[PDB]
């Protein structure tokens, strides 16, 4: 039973962020839990002050006409009880639900440890014999609490795309919101955890352009390469299958390099040194100890550049 | 109390997915939300524009007779909201709902990081007194929006199959329709994180072919060939028990070997390095140096070829 | 409202099943999601088919007596939607649900890799004031697609246990039916993956039978002992907590042995080479190279033996 | 609509245990499936055998007056459907549902490989205006079938503290019963899956006193101290955060010890086989191939001792 | 049909935790299962004790007006069964229901194995046409049993803030409670299971001070670092993303240093005892033996009052 209109009735909306939380990386989703705040005029019933009752008058949903507003990127029906409705004497409606749904929204992984995110919430609704445009109301979309948790990641900003997108979807017009969480992550924990353990292992690796001994070499350069795999297992499972290249993909990658050509030298500095010829062998490995940390202090420099600077 | 035909009652279907998430290789499963458009003529209720109310009549779903559109093969039932429903004149029904459910497709591993996926919706419905034949509406199949998901996959179409299928199940006549979804993976981060890590340890396994210490020998080969079974689990978690074989199955196993082989050599390096016969000895290391790369790269070749060029 | 019989009221049961997945070895348990087609007469609403209507008169639950067919061994409440109720002129019901339920039948693992099951649903129905007594009807019995799922199991064959089982059970008696699914597993992923690769540790274990040096026999008897427990411990991950004795749980044993007596001999082959009596060691390891790979193969037999050729 | 006493009504409990299973040792709780069979005197409903109708007459719940009998150790509510209501002539009821919730009962794992366990399920009930005394009744009590599952764990007993404990919480008396479900566990899969090979390779460990190689001697040591871990991890995963010492968790630490010294050993066999005192070496090495397997071995009957035998 | 006040209606709370259970650190989330008591005064169902009925009259939800008491950090609806309304003769309510939910409290790892938390139960209620402030009944609130059990955590107080939040949220003023679950944990099977063994395999690592082999240096100091990387993962696993420092976490990595030290010292004990200076050489392996140790327990000491001691 619909509003009789004149025009595309407006339906004004608002999310006031109760609770984040779960962000999963891997599943590119995380948990909202917030009000959703609606209105519109339903001239239809509107309702005498005087004559009758009082100031507003209230509604269970099953006697009023309520737009459905869907959900768009949500994994499951959205899981919402109604707070309270408030007809107005013009025959304007207040509506306030409290939902909480898991939100489909993608995230870019391109800076992974350093990255910022930008998740979305939308909110379509579709038309009937007369259009439905949606638009937001500023005060019930402060929405965020100043305790708005999302652990592991520091909360920029909640706000909207007040301009509606309205599509022709299945001969019924449909209009969509763009309801905005920014966020960028707490890199950190990444540091004393991964960044600095990969970087370590990495030096003592070519401890071994200080040495002679292919014995204490091999057991030197490739036991530590072991453990940067234990690193890159460490790191690629608290993460998705990329169709492009991480940062931090990047330079654990590089650094499987600075592992081949540190065993490179090694063994090479004995094919040589059991040639007789180590008049050339501890001219490379004296060499190494310098190219090397370098070439990549150098690389760190070009690639880290490449991502952010860029 | 349903409509009264004269023959099979065409019921007229449509999927527009909204979002596609978890894909689950293990499970061999997948969660989609789209809408399902369903449409008929129930002459029983057209309705004498002129006569009475308006252009199109809405109803709720306890007023109108609806047919079951159950879904195969999903794991419990489909989890949805109605979302409009419009008699039109001579009798015809529009119907709009918004499932969620995880669907059950299998999938053939046999090219694991390298294979492309066509993921199955079905919809059957049973008939009653009048036999119940479904249908594909194009223009409520188009559906796919231009945010489809499912992260780590390349979405490449979703169509469907407009023949249906009609059994005979149980002394009723049912009838089934396929949905199609086509995927190709996002193989990739299978490279920097799974194949180069794989192949740079196999690598360095034998750099034992420039080396006479069996002490930095053993402590060479053996070492790497742990790391590699650290591939082997990583890998082995992520996917299925597979009665067939896998394509990084294979090379992960084939694998296996030239870590066998390798540990053969510079095991008999050395019971004819002390058998004072370095003649020979030194002679094997020398070869293969040049044997297993080749006869790898060869067997990759050969490898490679028995699965895609096949 | 139960109906007026003259002596036990028979009621006539049948399962369909539609979908079977999620086997779980652990747990002892499975998912299966089927028909269950039940009927009886209850002559007590027959309906003089010229007189009034038509054929056969449709009821909603609510309108006539049911039968409570509880499954047995069930996690929780069974989760069936009700698909048609079609009484016949006599009197008699024929009632059609599509339930779905996670079913608790026991397994065993007794030749692991290599078993066979027999998963069992129940169904049970409690006595009034007129007995019931179940029993099947074998064309809603059929139950079972050309497309029974069940990963990594072949299944063999769905039956079930014509002549109920009739309980007195607190004063009251129930009858039980037997529906017996008999599968055979898909060993073979167990071989490429665990199987070879355990054994092929076990060998290079005992490549140090044709080695004198205890540095890099130590490294490699027990290097490959880690090896073999990363593959109990893989093994006995995916496999619950038996009161007996697995097959592989005894290789996997057996396997334990054969790398103690090889870290034994390493060991006195050189408490016996140091004592300047290499007469004797060498002469133990030349042995070894021998007794090792007969008595293992020879115990495997045997071991074999024992459990399937008996 | 309670029933009109004169006393304390009594009503009479007892469960049919039907199924048993997901006993899980981290969590502390397990599912049970059973029969709740309960009874009392409501003389308000007394009906005249002859006068009307037959010997028992059946209600449906929403008819009687039924007691609340909820479950009190269970996650969330319990999960019941309702089997039978039969009311006797002198006005007394018989109530019968089938349940299943997962019940939360804590566990000791002091002896934890061999430890026994005494599961609980509860039932209060509140009172009104006539006061509620609950109590049991042993025939509907013999609750557990000949079927009793229960992975893992040996079924000695169901049975039940026939004296109810009244309390009064919030101005109100309720009165609470003990189910008890008394169970030993099948520890053996412990043994070749856990105590043996935990053993071996402590064992290994100190084949290193029958040598001198200090780098064949930490090889040695030192990698079965590795896969001692691997052991320890692995019994510390499917086991809680006990605030007591566990039995396995004394011996699997006691073990860590016997690899200290055992390393310590080694390496003084060393700073004192340099120090060209090896008068005194291989003095020590020596001695500990004694006092290590003995005072373990001591240590042990110490140990399991001062856990089973007090 | 709200209560026809004079002022802002006092709705009295109480919360008695029956069970606590799946405290889940990862998560920041735990479950409880506790009564929810609720009261106020509706003059409007005053009821005259003589004239009619008895002392107190049980109503049903739906009879009477019930206010909306929706907990605030919760995932999903609470879940609740109703468990007795009482309306006493003044016209005051006495409601109880017995709720269950899962609650996102956060939790402070800064101490991690050592550190006590305070969960938090919310509450909020909003105003329609009378407001609504909420206010806790303390015989209602002594919720806790004497069983309250929470794995791992040692429970030392339910107690709650008697002084409401109340806010303005959008044209309606709520009413928030706050209720205080404060816990430490069990730290405990941390030590025989992380924190020795953990340091126990440091103390092996620098065995290699008491060494002059390189070979048998690194493969001992090497061998460890790569056993604590396993201990670093094992624990940063049952841990979050922390955006500070965990206590174990700054010992965890100041572990790493005198892994790296450790390295760098065997490493420079040998190119300085081939360049013919052992004069040098066993003057620092010599010092090593004490600067490690004493600047461990040193920063240890450092470290440890850093966070606990401040
Ligand atoms: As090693």
């Amino acid at each position: 039973p619909p509003p009789i209109a004149d025009e595309p009735l407006t339906v004004n909306t608002g999310i006031y962020l109760i609770e984040c939380y779960s962000l999963d990386d891997k599943a590119e989703t995380f948990k909202v839990n917030a009000f959703l705040s609606l209105s519109w005029k339903d001239r239809r019933l509107a309702f005498d002050p005087v004559r009758s009752g009082v100031r507003v008058k209230t509604y269970e949903p099953e006697a009023i006409w309520i737009p459905e507003i869907r959900f768009v990127n949500v994994e499951n029906a959205r899981d919402a009880d109604v707070v309270d409705i408030s007809v107005s004497p013009d025959g304007t409606v207040q509506y306030l639900e409290r939902f909480s749904a898991r939100v489909l929204s993608p995230l870019d992984f391109r800076r992974y440890p350093f990255d910022s995110q930008t998740l979305h919430i939308y909110l379509i609704v579709r038309s009937v014999d007369t259009r439905n445009i949606v638009l937001a109301v500023d005060l019930e979309k402060v929405g965020k609490n100043d305790d708005v948790f999302l652990t592991g990641w520091d909360i920029e900003s909640f706000t909207a795309v007040v301009k509606p997108a309205n599509f022709a979807l299945e001969d019924r017009l449909e209009s969509k919101l763009d309801y905005q969480l920014r966020i960028s992550r707490q890199y950190f924990s990444y540091i004393p955890n991964i960044i600095l353990p990969m970087l370590f292992i990495l030096f003592i690796s070519w401890t071994a352009f200080w040495s002679t001994s292919y014995e204490a070499n091999v057991t030197l350069v490739v036991s530590t390469l072991i453990a940067h795999i234990a690193f890159n297992i460490l790191v690629e499972t608290n993460l998705p299958k990329t169709p492009y290249m991480t940062y931090t993909g990047a330079i654990i990658f590089m650094i499987y390099l600075f592992y081949f050509v540190a065993v490179i030298e090694v063994t090479v500095q004995h094919y040589l040194k059991v040639e007789s010829q180590p008049a050339r062998a501890a001219s490379i490995t004296r060499a190494s100890r310098i190219a090397f940390p370098v070439v990549f202090l150098l690389a760190n420099i070009i690639l880290a550049f490449l991502f952010f600077g860029f």
